């Protein structure tokens, strides 16, 4: 796990670069996986959305430095798309939307692999058109209100996989960071699942999907261990397995598709039973 020089001072994730050995059959494995967990979401009457997070290095081309990424990257936003509409997997394009954001200012941070607030809350202004223009939701609208605090300097999570503190004035200038917080105006019919894009307060994604669905939602993202396991643990919950959500948001970076992950700990019957869900 690495990272990536780009101009002005900006880094990226090395896993949006990187070839991976076997990414055509590791990318097979991982859509059985999703299709097998959309089909399962369904049998128990929950609507799966998914939320492909574009990589940093896809929407902020003009930040590469001398490194591109690999072939495997040029079109695979693309791909997982068009594999998710092969599953039936409904993935609301956030791409574009994300990209139009760019004039308004960061939608990604300079030096972290996570987007910023406001990128966070436009993908949530997204997802929820998508869930109104569908009907996913009924029930009662709940209104939420949020509101922007201070802002203060942010070390990113990459500047830590840069080498040693010999160069520390080498670093690349902090991230400033706007810290934005959701609160109600005063069984959860919204469950988020996904990475530390979801788990982390500071892009408050939870909150931005509260306030566009006008809907109260549960988080159980997980921050570290990629978009799938914190998945399977969810159905394996007491907390799915009695109470099923209207909808769940399922938030997978596309960076993690082409990559391995340790299912070591899971019951090969049941791995078994997702993959051949149809």
């Amino acid at each position: 796990p690495g990272v990536v020089l780009g101009r002005d001072q900006w880094l990226f994730s090395d896993e949006e670069f990187k070839p991976t050995a076997g990414a055509e059959q590791l990318m097979q494995e991982n859509l059985a996986l999703i299709r097998g967990v959309r089909d399962t979401l369904q049998q128990h009457g929950s609507q799966l959305v998914l939320a492909i997070v574009p990589a940093k290095a896809r929407v902020y081309t003009e930040y590469l430095g001398k490194e591109r990424p690999a072939s495997l990257h040029d079109d695979l936003y693309n791909q997982f798309h068009a594999q998710a509409r092969q599953a039936n997997v409904f993935a609301p394009d956030l791409m574009a939307p994300m990209e139009q954001a760019k004039a308004r200012g960061q939608v990604f941070l300079r030096t972290d692999t996570h987007w910023t607030p406001m990128g966070a809350e436009v993908a949530a202004q997204a997802l929820a058109e998508a869930v109104s223009r569908q009907s996913l939701l009924n029930g009662d609208p709940q209104a939420f209100i949020t509101e922007a605090g201070n802002t203060a300097p942010y070390k990113g999570d990459l500047t830590n996989f840069l080498p040693d503190p010999l160069f520390s004035n080498l670093l690349p200038a902090p991230d400033n960071l706007q810290k934005r917080t959701t609160r109600p105006v005063d069984q959860i019919p919204v469950a988020l699942v996904g990475t530390s894009y979801s788990a982390n307060p500071h892009w408050n994604f939870l909150g931005a999907l509260q306030q566009a669905l006008r809907s109260d939602v549960a988080n159980y993202a997980e921050d570290g261990h990629g978009p799938l396991l914190p998945m399977l643990k969810y159905l394996q919950s007491d907390a799915f397995k009695n109470a099923a959500p209207q909808v769940v948001v399922w938030e997978f970076p596309e960076r993690y598709l082409p990559m391995k992950n340790d299912l070591s700990s899971f019951d090969p019957q049941w791995i078994a039973q997702l993959k051949n869900s149809r």
